């Protein structure tokens, strides 16, 4: 709500689309974040004036603790740089967490494996996997009440091809004539309130499923897709935000590869 300062930047072009090769807004008017759609300077100003704090959560159990060093090092270089960040590392090996040097205004909490905590420590929560690395900018352009990320393997696929759970006996069930996009179960976020709302719904749906002796085809991801179908995300991130260059290369439609799996 605080007034932005004078800023000098190119005037928006009303009669000139900001990307003519991709959809930049959903049918429910949520922006789809692609490179070229946002001016990061304006967005940085808006969020900094609000002294925004972003929590990044990851689970690293067993052999996965080995991915923490690169994950954290690259996050330090590309994730919410300039803003307050609180990393939450849930692990079964507290002593094995790498000693990574953090920039000012950034902290890390190791939780050995308390939800009200998030409500008082951060404004937004971003949930990802540890076996990844940031390769380019991932900033406040993604922040919104609730966001989902387009799966790199299905962004150009028809809904019939989406690997949603197709069995009516499952709570994650989505018929062939339904569905907007196929979202990643491993990269989502939003306000603490909305994220806890999504995880609480997923947890309940998965319990009902097991009680009925059924397990969704893609587990958590299947339920996340059911949730986002029925509760439209306020922002959708393009595949730039979770790519796999080994399996998909570098298409012209992707101007940047920001976050990827480690081969
Ligand atoms: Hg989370
Ligand atoms: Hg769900
Ligand atoms: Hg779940
Ligand atoms: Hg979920």
């Amino acid at each position: 709500m605080v007034s932005l300062p004078r800023m000098v930047y190119p005037q928006p072009k009303v009669l000139t689309p900001c990307r003519k090769d991709v959809l930049v807004v959903t049918p429910w008017l949520a922006p789809i974040v692609w490179e070229g759609t946002f001016n990061i300077d304006i967005l940085n100003e808006q969020f900094r004036l609000q002294n925004t704090t972003i929590g990044l959560t990851v689970f690293a159990i067993k052999k996965y603790v080995a991915f923490l060093k690169l994950f954290l090092e690259t996050a330090e270089k590309h994730f919410m740089v300039g803003h307050r960040v609180h990393y939450y590392v849930f692990t079964d090996q507290p002593a094995a967490v790498p000693r990574v040097t953090l920039g000012t205004g950034r902290q890390l909490s190791v939780l050995e494996v308390c939800e009200r905590r998030f409500l008082s420590e951060v404004d937004y929560l971003v949930c990802v996997d540890v076996d990844m690395e940031f390769r380019d900018h991932v900033g406040v352009e993604i922040l919104t009440p609730l966001f989902g990320t387009l799966h790199p393997g299905f962004y150009g696929s028809s809904r019939e091809a989406f690997t949603y759970e197709r069995r009516p006996q499952s709570q994650a069930y989505i018929p062939k004539d339904e569905g907007d996009f196929y979202y990643l179960g491993r990269f989502f976020g939003g306000s603490v309130q909305e994220v806890q709302r999504l995880t609480r719904a997923c947890h309940q749906a998965m319990m009902v499923d097991q009680a009925n002796g059924i397990e969704a085809v893609w587990h958590d991801e299947s339920h996340l897709n059911k949730y986002l179908l029925r509760h439209k995300p306020t922002k959708v991130l393009s595949p730039e935000y979770l790519w796999d260059q080994q399996l998909l290369g570098w298409p012209a439609v992707l101007r940047k590869l920001r976050f990827t799996a480690v081969p």
